């Protein structure tokens, strides 16, 4: 690892520039976002997933490969999302998920996190300042 992250940080989703706070979980593999109005389309034979996140500042809409579906027993979708934190911007696998009852919009797990390259020390929150 080269840097070592709190168990809440910022994380901007650039495609609108939409900063939220994110949980870092070491005890998930899967990243997941809270979104809603989902919708598939093809772009050239290849699938994507439209979506809205809702916001307290309002709604946010996306467009995001569609990679595949995960159980959690229930499926829900995985899409691609351009996601940064502290100076770095990785294309992550999150899961969109339909519970509107939780702390933090967006959740970092394992895979995130070692995409980014990180560690987590839960006595620290928001790091990248």
């Amino acid at each position: 690892s080269n840097a070592i992250y709190g168990y809440v940080e910022k994380a901007t989703l650039i495609d609108q520039n939409l900063t939220l706070s994110a949980k870092l979980d070491t005890g998930a593999k899967s990243a997941s976002l809270h979104a809603v109005n989902i919708t598939e389309i093809e772009k050239k034979g290849i699938p994507y997933l439209r979506f809205t996140v809702p916001t307290k500042t309002g709604d946010y809409s996306f467009e995001g490969e569609y990679v595949g579906k995960v159980k959690i027993p229930i499926k829900r979708p995985v899409v691609l999302l351009n996601i940064k934190l502290g100076d770095k911007v990785r294309t992550i696998k999150v899961n969109l998920t339909n519970r509107k009852r939780f702390l933090y919009p967006l959740l970092l797990g394992r895979d995130a996190i070692i995409d980014f390259n990180g560690a987590v020390d839960p006595a620290l929150t928001f790091t990248t300042k």
